[PDB]
DNA sequence: GCGATCACGTACGTC
DNA sequence: GACGTACGTGATCGCA
């Protein structure tokens, strides 16, 4: 049972309709300046598959690509778009992309193939990715024969199941969030990743030189308090040195044994010495490995450039996700961290880093949603959220709220957000589930509408069987209806915080075409390099960074219009650290 | 039997 | 609440 094509040696016009499903093969999981394998078509003609060489040769099909009026359907355009990038040419006119379609309608199914996705309306004939390249390791591109046909049956479905993705997109009212939200933004993501980051590689190897040095000395101090060698990076080897020889408290455990994270240390370091030195030695160690080595793993040799690839079909709440490197992790909260920034930097000389964040997004979004009279007041008069949490929970004014007081009522707001349990929240305040208890109903007290809302939001979830987002993406809660507590209960956590994590990445992504649109209108030079969820990251002339101080924070600021005002701070420097 | 690879638990970096 | 990467350790793979 063969799919019939045509296995092309050359280019024809028939091959050039102005609608067809289109597959560029990208088969390297990282598709920066990587090789594309193969090249199917499928429209009204017929099924082709093309040789890249020749294809992508052939000034006609250059053309067909670039050419916005020749519409094309395809999956994760994205990839094919930056590998396209990397061999100079542009890829226009994508107004379908399955990959986007299918992750819009059910997150949760972990769409990650063609054949994936078609499952989903019973249609299966087509191979899993896996299937026919294999896994991590064996994974090899195929003899032509097979290769041709999985492309053209991959091409087949796109074609079959345009169609159908798009009339259930418009059933739950997303056609818009996919054609005007995600396809958009997906070229937008295309861009960045292609222009990457640069970095100071001689910065990095001077850091981490003298990691290395700081590594080996606490390393030393570290066997001379425990009066032994050993690999202080194995759990198992450090809890016996900890709970055994040195007879250290077990105050937690872990499913496999002694549980030794800096939660637990810090508790046990007034006990002895070592404890402190491991900490440090973990922080340094935490640099050096993952930033150090794993930054300077990725760079290109050629460039000093990071491309990392933005994952825009994965997280369960359209937050997007970041990959090799991941650039939405670097540290900030440490001085000693955070100084990994001074390494990212300008592209070009003379110009800078500029850096937009939304301030308290998440609450803001809470407000709006909740339409909590207090909480919105509260953002109307830009107060500062932690501040008036403590004084309405505790019942004090804003000059006896003390800094602890400040920290626990900042704790409660973050727990809100994430729906939080007593013990949630005992856990990380480091106190009693009753006392938690307390903290989170004097805040319902205060804060009347959330309470509300929480409430509703849990039915609504159960009766609709999901939650939706301000711009209508959803996510399904199956497990709201389960007999199992601990199950169902992160279910409605999920509930809870979903519409409110999910609003502000629908608001950033708006934002971020916004942008866009506004920075070639006003033909600026300064382009977006990042998005670390509730920030975006640019560099420009250091001759934009006036028109850029206006420009940005309105943008983001009016890409949807709420019940509360959205704000936003902004920063530049000549080097991302700097941009604070 | 021996690298190479895979699977999974633990810890930790961000918002 | 949402992520990704590095590591250690035990198991399984691919071949003789
Ligand atoms: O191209 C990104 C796009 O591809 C998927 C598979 O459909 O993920 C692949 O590429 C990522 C970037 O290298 C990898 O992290 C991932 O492991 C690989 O399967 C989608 O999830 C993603 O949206
Ligand atoms: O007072 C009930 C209160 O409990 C929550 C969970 O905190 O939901 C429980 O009760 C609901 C009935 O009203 C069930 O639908 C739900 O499955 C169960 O967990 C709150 O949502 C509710 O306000
Ligand atoms: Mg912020």
């Amino acid at each position: 049972a063969k799919m019939a094509f045509t296995l092309a040696d050359r280019v024809t016009e028939e091959m050039l309709a102005d609608k067809a499903a289109l597959v560029v093969e990208v088969v390297e999981e990282n598709y920066h300046d990587a090789p594309i394998v193969g090249i199917a078509v499928v429209n009204e003609h017929g099924r082709f598959f093309l040789r890249p060489e020749t294809a992508l040769a052939d000034p006609q099909f250059v053309a067909w690509l670039g050419d916005e009026t020749k519409k094309k359907s395809m999956f994760d355009s994205k990839r094919a778009a930056v590998a396209l990038k990397w061999k100079g040419i542009e890829l226009c006119g994508v107004s379908f992309d399955l990959l986007l379609a299918a992750y819009l309608l059910d997150p949760a199914q972990g769409v990650d193939d063609v054949a994936a996705a078609a499952k989903m309306k019973q249609y299966e004939a087509v191979r899993p990715d896996e299937a026919v390249y294999g896994k991590g390791a064996k994974r090899a591109v195929p003899d032509e024969p097979v290769l041709a046909e999985h492309l053209v049956r991959k091409a087949a479905a796109i074609w079959e199941l345009e169609r159908p993705f798009l009339d259930e997109l418009r059933r739950n009212e997303q056609d818009r969030l996919l054609v005007e939200l995600e396809q958009p933004l997906s070229s937008i993501l295309a861009e960045m990743e292609f222009a990457g980051v640069k970095v100071d590689t001689k910065r990095l190897e001077q850091m981490g030189k003298e990691l290395a040095e700081q590594l080996g000395t606490v390393e030393q101090r570290i066997y001379e308090l425990a009066g032994q060698e050993f690999n202080i990076n194995s759990p198992k080897q450090l809890g016996v040195i900890l709970f055994e020889k040195l007879q250290l408290p077990v105050l937690k455990k872990t499913k496999t044994g002694y549980s030794t994270s800096a939660d637990v240390l810090e508790k046990l370091a007034p006990y002895h010495e070592i404890v402190e030195n491991i900490l440090h030695y973990r922080q340094l160690g935490k640099l050096q490995s993952t930033y150090i080595e794993g930054l300077l793993k990725v760079v290109r040799p050629d460039t000093k450039k990071v491309h990392t690839i933005f994952n825009q079909a994965l997280t369960q709440t359209g937050r997007l996700s970041s990959t090799e490197p991941n650039l939405q992790n670097i540290p900030i909260r440490l001085e000693e961290g955070r100084k990994i920034r001074q390494a990212f930097v300008p592209s070009e000389s003379d110009w800078l880093i500029f850096a937009a964040d939304y301030s308290q997004i998440e609450l803001r979004v809470l407000a709006h949603i909740a339409e909590d009279d207090n909480l919105m007041e509260a953002f109307r008069r830009d107060l500062d959220i932690h501040t008036k949490t403590a004084m309405d929970i505790f019942q004090v004014s804003e000059d006896e709220v003390t800094p602890n007081m400040r920290r626990q009522a900042k704790a409660v707001n973050f727990g809100i957000v994430y729906g939080i349990s007593d013990y949630g929240l005992a856990q990380n305040l480091n106190i009693s589930r009753k006392e938690a208890a307390e903290f989170i109903e004097r805040y319902f007290e205060s804060f009347p509408g959330v309470k509300r809302y929480m409430e509703n939001i849990v039915q609504e979830a159960k009766q609709k069987g999901y939650v939706t987002t301000l711009l209508h993406r959803r996510r399904y809660l199956p497990d709201i209806t389960s007999r199992n507590f601990n199950v169902r209960s992160f279910a409605e956590r999920m509930a809870m915080n979903t519409p409110i994590q999910g609003s502000a990445a629908d608001i950033i992504k708006k934002a971020m075409i916004d942008l866009n649109a506004r920075l070639k209108e006003e033909r600026l030079q300064a382009h977006l390099l990042l998005q670390v969820h509730d920030e975006l990251i640019l560099e420009a002339p250091k001759e934009e960074m006036e028109r850029l101080c206006r420009l940005v924070p309105e943008v983001m600021e009016q890409a949807v219009t709420l019940r509360v005002p959205l704000k936003v701070d902004y920063h530049y420097g000549s080097t991302w650290y700097d941009a604070k």
